[PDB]
């Protein structure tokens, strides 16, 4: 068709609220076709290893309640994927919605001349709710512009200093823009985009003395080190805990060397761990702090990139210096703005980690029933992992959650290892229920590895 | 204050739609102190040398019409800033915001896990909507970041071909994300940042014997280019046009070296130069298009990376190489199917032709009148700019356009450069409008200069020897102090004053 | 065998200086196979190529007289090779073996505490024999050693100035080591070795408004140039003589950038293009001049880094920031010192303008009797090439040459051109067998290719 | 003057074997009026800090014997600098002088086109000395060149297997030209220079595990390690030796991550450190050895680059790739054949074994006796350091040394620190005259030092 006539489908698609048999089984045919043939027909394929075939084929339609998903066949699912960290304050979370609604009827995006009055307010609220001396904030649109605009202010700050090198930790998720993955780790999401930003280095996540050395060696040969960056918890790492008291260590190391201290809390931030960010567990200031997920409330695409003033005044005399156009609009302050007041009036952060414990305890459980088929569970708040034995054992899982309409899905950077990172706002009950989903799972599982293993010893001379 | 307590008096602010003379005054003091202390007080220098003071203080507060801003104090802008080519379908396009709206009772952000089908939708749409074979769209949040996946697609394609040195042009802008900003061509934007990407290189814009050379020297020394990247016509350069053909040149040179071509259209996209996207002038295809600003509707963030099947096809077998957590949400998606069902119903790219032919005449002409303060003015379609003979001039007519309640601003990669880039949708009064304000700055200006100054010929003649005799500066020194005089012959005590110390200073 | 029995059996070949029938065959079946085992078996696929075969199995022997060699079966060659442009003063000159011998006897190698005083003498000489503000000398072993002290002379100048971007040209040819192949500009000498020294752009060569493009464009987007680094005339690149002007157009665009001149005179001094210098024909003054080959007289290698006080004085504070251990050696010094003797006393300079102009008027008019087969004759002073219509060609005129006892060969950055490159004291009467032996090689190709047919 | 009358001058010079007063007096005010004008002036700043006036301006003239240099003003100095480990079989050892003599009246540098046959001996000699399958040799002029050619080595093995990384360690030094300060470690040398190569990464030196880890963090990452390169000993570090086992270890590592290994043996070669290369006291097989210095027997610059044939087999296709124009040349290779006969011959390696042992106990217990003055003194074969307490008091030794006509001086990537590096030829009567001088200079230093104190403390009682 030509394109006026595709963008009318679609806007009169927008508009309806429900499907009868005949336009759901349209809409899903139209989806698949479109995927395949303008999106990427890879996305298919892996959404397929992660389901029992024809379930592979579930498009998202809207919000139930709070904590569940709709696909266009009415089926409801719990969320424990919370889109990756997003989903802090639930899905369609009022309050949220409310400022959005709110704001777009005057002005949903800035001219970038006027002063924009929200980005002023939401920068005093991030100065006030941040740790210690952050106190200036650039808001952007994504966890790796967030994380682009920290590698900058570093760059800024530092050159003029003669220290150019960056240290990043193995495991390490930062993003996907060049700047970001040249801090990123994994090798397959790298490989392909080399050469990257020259003077990257990583070090092993949670080993303070490997650390030193890299900082000490770059000292040495005249290569010193402008900043560390690391996620203070490994998200797409598989939640990885350092040993207590390191942040606290590399924080000194820092202030030692005269490096920069970068924490990406784009995962880990707005309450997940049990703390409004993870950071506040051993009360690490770090110079410059990177947010987005949950920030937005489930509702608007936003980054935050704090820092000190000492850092930030980089800034100050040309104010062009780092810009983007649609950073710090009002539609996203709103949404921010939101959702900082939700997660503070219903003290959310408290929430997660009570049911995080709560979870975790269950999944521990689970994991003492399963050595068979689950090597771990870790987390702290609602920030939470089980590590299979192996990747298509976790494969297994995810698909037999998803076929009791609990929604889980795999890690970046760690194969075998399955998220748990439902909303704050998940129930008593859904969490109590999350947990029979996992045991039905895990039994069924076994089944299924007991049969297959005796349908193969059979073989023999 | 808590944080809870500012969080709450930020809400009860969104909910207000009247603001009393009490309530604005208050509100406007504290968005420049919190400017000041959690912002940038550097963006409250900046706004001060392009108006003058209490009119810097200006705090935006709703959209008027389609073409209107209303600040907190009830004066209405008419809008030929247009956030830098965002607002190509006005302010509350009704029919975006509808769509969002709709969108938002539905489901605002998605999982990333159920096939999410307005990506989809707007997938089909983008691929119907461009050229040839620009078949695969990758959504993201901005600009920058439509450049990285550009950059990234390129990368994955070219690597295992042995090829990795791009091209880019002087005076470029493709973004500040540190992968956008190694093709971003102004020197202040990338020097503090350095090192960035290797394997990057600059020629002239609209040079395409420069291009020739640098893909072809790349070629004799084993360093052969993977990509040229270039804005069809240079916004923050100061919108400049490249001689007509220079497009199609640089495919066919792209094609015969084995170059992907990538076009930057997060400016000149989505109608802005009097089509859907200015590579349409000349019907060329690039093997990857960059979308941004507009494709929101002025209602969204939303970036979107366009390719052919053959580039696409490197993300196939590992989906997840490239990916972003927010890049093609349904709010992104419903409002930029929006944008492009309104631009398309109502023929906004023809209008923009007409209106930009209107307004481009209008701005031609006040230079013929103004040749004292008005070098010239360029444009194609509604991407129009007004060189001024100094940079201090520049920012005089944006303050007196202030003045006047006509909102306009400065280039990034080009100072002294007005860019008028309205909504498409500015009515034909507006146009008029826009050009008697014009008018009546210029003859404000004149008088400004005029009041018992102007001529400073010989004072400046005067520098340009003494600068020249000092006898312990080098060559490029000397020749960087001239540069300076003759660019801009109004700081002429400044700089004489300047290069004396430094001539001292050598002994 | 053991090393013992192996370093012995070559001290005893070492000594003799004479070979019979049975010496001979049983030498030249060695060196085949150590090569092939030991060295490179690919360096004898290439001399089949240009050779005859059995002709590809020559093994060097001995200087015959000062422009001859003599290989192992006893057959003297006329040298139109010239080691790619080392024996400027010939094959065992006199004067240099003396000096060498003299200093020999004496201590050969410094302790490199104590101040060596032909360093000094030597340092002394280079500053009057060159042009202008060119004061300080820095002494390697190499071309590419020569060129890496220009490239770091440069960087410690220019880093504290804020610029780090080095221009090169395509054809260029600086050496191997890795901060020089950086600046060398042939694909296949760079893809394998990549990624290189950052920050390193190459202009065509003769071209002054391509190279004023790249300085004004690195300028613009904050990557200012440091250096522009260019042979005078390009050796490797096939003899390529820049436009008339263009080597003082360059110092004056270095000159208004603020960026140093850098020349790699590495092949073009020592008199071989009709001055010392190829810079003395237009009076140019880099910055940093690049020295090697002939200056060690066809007996020592050595290289030669000289620049303005300006310049070199970054090494003055800290004068280990730059070392070598052999650099400056009393037997190189000694050989050098010789080699500049010889060409000022006997005005090689002078000879090797007449009989260039001598050679390449033969060359150009065995050009115009063979186009089938050649394309065009170039040169200045002694610096000569032949480039032929297609590569074979030239491997056939290589090979027809060698069969006739004239050596000559191929250049790096550029196939199908053979340099003619003889030392600077080559006969008159030499001079015209070469041409002799060039038109009856052409001749015998023509009837090759009309036979084929 | 013109050129042509200073090589004159200079040419007189050379033939002449002898200076009366008025000679030297002549020479030696030109040759510092030289340095200062077209050498550096800086040279004459740190032979001062490193002497008693007067004595920083001697001037090298000659070859005394095997083991001591003579001076324009005839002044014999006991050579315990060993020109940085080049002077392993001494000063003009008649066997190298002869074989150079010999090939000098011949050919002494080749066309680059005809077979070169020391070429081919040399390389023949060089795979038969050298551990298992190591086979292929590519000459050069320096040490620093040598490396170059490693690096280009791993460079064109590696890259088509997607490795582009390097590892070297902290203290290292290999070179100063551009590819091989890369990988030289001191940040004095490399500062000025940058940017230098990417991908090169350094660990701190004889600790496997930091090894272990920076191999494993850049296949993770996808930086994949193409070589490490590290000094058996580090020289210039100060003469650190590395825990027993370590280079085996760093091999079985390299083996694991499919890493080549390069030994930069150019200052452990030839015999130093009691064995022909210090790889042969662990029977360790690097991929690449570098080699230079002591090759050239004194006499001759030459570096060498030996692989394996599956490594160097990268040069077969295109032996064009890498060249050199001097390398290899016949001088050189003769030199070099001859130094290899000389010190198997002679069994040089056991002399350097036993000669080192008795000077190092020497020095050990002159630490033990000024532990005021003296760190420590480390050392194995004939490379040996002593690591004063300070800057200051290394100098103050190397000038009290140098006026008792024993020649020594600093380290490179290691202040403080002053290399003992004999010739191998150093005979057992030296070697007690050598521990007589140090113990002369340590007790003049000590009184010195007692001196200054008693002074200041009567001064302050007087008060
Ligand atoms: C720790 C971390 N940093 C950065 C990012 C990138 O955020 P975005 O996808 O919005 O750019 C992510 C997203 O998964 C993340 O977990
Ligand atoms: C051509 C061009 N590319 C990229 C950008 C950057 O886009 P964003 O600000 O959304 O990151 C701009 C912004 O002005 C632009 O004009
Ligand atoms: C211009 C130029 N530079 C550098 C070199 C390299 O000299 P070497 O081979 O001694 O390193 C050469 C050799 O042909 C040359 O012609
Ligand atoms: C271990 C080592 N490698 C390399 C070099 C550099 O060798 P050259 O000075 O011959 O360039 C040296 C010189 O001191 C060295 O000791």
């Amino acid at each position: 068709a030509s394109a006026l006539a595709c963008s009318a489908h679609a806007l009169n698609l927008i508009e309806k609220r429900t499907l009868d048999h005949e336009e759901m089984k349209a809409l899903n045919r139209e989806v698949i076709e479109y995927f395949k043939e303008h999106v990427n027909p890879g996305f298919l394929e892996y959404r397929k290893s992660v389901t029992a075939g024809g379930d592979y084929g579930a498009v998202e339609w809207q919000a139930g309640s709070l904590n569940t998903l709709v696909d266009t066949q009415g089926q409801e699912f719990i969320d424990c994927l919370g889109g990756f960290g997003i989903f802090n304050v639930g899905h369609r979370n009022p309050v949220v919605v409310s400022a959005v609604q709110n704001q777009l009827a005057k002005q949903p995006l800035h001219s970038q001349e006027l002063l924009d009055p929200l980005r002023a307010m939401l920068a005093k609220t991030l100065a006030a709710l941040t740790p210690g001396k952050l106190k200036y904030s650039f808001f952007c649109n994504s966890g790796t512009e967030s994380v682009e605009a920290a590698l900058k202010l570093a760059k800024a700050y530092q050159s003029p200093r003669g220290k150019f090198t960056f240290i990043a930790t193995s495991g390490a998720f930062h993003g996907k823009s060049l700047g970001a993955l040249s801090a990123t780790a994994k090798s397959t999401f790298r490989k392909p985009f080399m050469p990257l930003l020259p003077g990257f280095r990583h070090v092993p996540f949670g080993n303070i003395e490997a650390m030193r050395t890299a900082l000490n060696e770059c000292k040495k040969t005249g290569d010193d080190v402008a900043a560390v960056i690391l996620e203070p918890i490994q998200g797409e790492g598989g939640v990885i805990l350092p040993p207590p008291g390191y942040l606290t260590a590399v924080r000194k190391l820092c202030d030692e060397f005269g490096a920069l201290m970068i924490l990406d809390e784009v995962q880990t931030g707005m309450g997940r761990t049990g703390k409004m960010f993870a950071c506040e567990h051993e009360n690490v200031q770090p110079d410059i702090l990177c947010l987005a997920k949950a920030l937005g409330g489930g509702v608007m695409p936003i980054g935050a990139t704090i820092a000190t003033e000492e850092v930030f005044s980089v800034l100050f005399d040309n104010p062009f210096l780092h810009t983007t156009t649609f950073g710090g609009n009002p539609l996203a302050c709103a949404a921010a703005l939101a959702t900082i007041n939700v997660l503070l009036e219903q003290n959310l952060p408290a929430q997660a980690e009570q049911k995080g414990d709560m979870l975790l305890d269950g999944f521990r459980q689970l994991a003492r029933e399963y050595p068979d088929l689950v090597q771990e569970a870790r987390g702290k708040g609602m920030l939470m992992a089980i590590e299979f034995v192996d990747n298509e054992i976790g494969y297994n899982f995810a698909s037999e959650m998803f076929r009791q309409r609990v929604l889980v899905a795999g890690t970046l950077n760690n194969a075998k290892t399955i998220r748990i990172e439902p909303p704050l706002t998940l129930t008593i009950e859904q969490c109590e229920l999350v947990i029979k989903a996992a045991r039905k799972a895990l039994a069924a599982m076994r089944v299924s590895v007991e049969e297959a293993l005796e349908v193969s010893a059979k073989e023999q001379q």
